[PDB]
């Protein structure tokens, strides 16, 4: 299947891949501007198992590391630079690893590569609320994505709260067989070793305060990539792009100013 | 042993009784738990400690707790009447008292009422309001056990498992293999007493009625605790005269059961200097 993507501007191209649940929508509201007014090209689009494609099921991250190839080729922009979050990190890293033509430079946000206790944790608990087929209360559920999400300092501020439970009714998150066969597609295996063989510059970047996908496994990440290195934003919960997006397009543009495309 | 006292009469004209337990001989501290917390929580890591050091140490059972799991009915006055009870019983006014969350809640709630029954007081884990994010978790706990939804237990265990420890027990693999074992010995039952547990909390903003306490009171904020975060514990402290405010590194809302050594050292030290 081709998948629904959106193309702004002219220049350098780089591509967006979201996180589990997300779509292309996900960049536009604070990374694509930052980028444009850079003058790059920005390329999103919605991964398989979300929106026109949330009825699938039975896809594994090899269907979506050659999804999002086929999207490079078919536009034209090879080698493109590429920025993933979380799922998206790991659809990216696994891009690299059999297609490395296809990437110039990358960044990786609230990524992983193995599968550790937390990934395990959370693989299994949203597993068993999936098949249970239990309904979270629309509050209950508000609080879990809050407390899932961000920094304690934000927690903290009564403002931003109040911004990020109305927020979620402009990002309503259905749950679907997509959603559900997305889980699947994280590390099942230790994959820092075959990350070994990655020549591509790539930045990682750890949220501080991140709980679904903890700082210190983008250490080991960036430790595997030969030309990797690791940035830490303090007070960022795992939607650290969407928090501290200022601390974090500063970092992705310092970055991929400093590399050829 | 089985001791019982006489709790207060509830708004719905009831008197029951409450589980209680008193050890040592020494000067008699009353602690109380929070919710969901019988008063052998206080047992492993407070109770040998506060002995060793001379104290005569209180645990019961907060209404909806235990045997009273299915009381229902009561607010915040009601506990604290039943912790005045207590205090009146044992004839140990005015006590040294300990308290956790809502029962720290309770301890502040004793002192502006009550004063001469309460010392010193060690608050640990608190607030004297609910901010917007602390009112909305509250709602939407409400809303979860009025719906009739029950949480799979995995889910369950992982939400616990967040809500309580700090980053560094969170990110060592062996620590969270203990306490997930250990949830299990500690089952947290879903009863009508737990769910009115959950409105013994500030519905307004009591922090300027702290202003008139005058006993000694160390407040002790818990640096990852997220379901009481460290800055409302830290107002409490501000208000009150005589209160003071420390904060434990890497405790989460959990600290004195995760990091009971500094805990328990800052606790002990506060008592021996008091008045
Ligand atoms: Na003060």
């Amino acid at each position: 299947i081709n998948l629904a993507y959106d193309d702004n501007g002219t220049g350098d191209p780089v591509v967006f891949i979201a996180g589990r649940g997300g779509a292309g929508r996900t960049w536009h509201p604070h990374q694509v501007p930052a980028f444009l007014a850079a003058g790059y090209r920005c390329i999103t689009f919605d991964n398989r198992g979300i929106g026109a494609t949330e009825n699938a099921e039975g896809f594994t991250t090899q269907t979506m590391v050659a999804d999002t190839a086929a999207l490079i080729e078919t536009l034209d922009i090879a080698p493109a630079r590429v920025v993933g979050v979380s799922m998206g990190a790991f659809i990216a890293q696994e891009l690299m690893v059999v297609a490395p033509e296809l990437v110039s430079s990358a960044v990786l946000m609230a990524t992983r590569g193995r599968l550790d206790r937390a990934r395990q944790f959370f693989n299994k608990a949203e597993a068993e609320l999936y098949d249970s087929g239990v309904q979270l209360p629309p509050t209950y559920d508000a609080r879990a994505r809050l407390l899932e999400n961000f920094s304690r300092k934000t927690l903290n501020d009564d403002v931003a709260v109040g911004d990020w439970i109305a927020m979620f009714s402009m990002w309503p998150i259905k749950s679907t067989p997509g959603l559900r066969c997305q889980l699947d597609c994280a590390p099942q295996t230790n994959r820092l070793p075959a990350y070994r063989n990655i020549a591509a510059p790539v930045l990682v970047i750890g949220f501080a305060d991140d709980v679904v996908t903890p700082p210190y496994l983008g250490r080991e990440v960036a430790d595997a990539l030969p030309n990797g290195r690791y940035l830490q934003i303090p007070d960022a919960g795992h939607l650290g792009f969407f928090e501290r997006p200022e601390a974090v397009n500063t970092a992705m543009l310092k970055f991929f100013a400093s590399v050829k495309a």
